[PDB]
């Protein structure tokens, strides 16, 4: 993801920030977490 | 994670800070991202 995006889980509430884009799939709980 | 925890990708590089936390465990490119 982009440097600055906010990134959600959906099914435990975990919520991060990018600090250094890659451009892996950030996963959490089995899921694709969301793009805020 | 917990609040204020910052973890890497060490494939990608792709580095996030977590701001809520949840009890789900972070992945990236398949494995688990390393806690800085
Ligand atoms: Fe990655
Ligand atoms: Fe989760």
């Amino acid at each position: 993801a982009n440097e600055g995006d906010v990134y959600k889980c959906e099914l435990c509430g975990q919520v991060v920030k990018v600090l250094e884009e890659g451009g892996g799939t950030l996963v959490c709980c089995g899921e694709d977490m969301v793009k805020q």
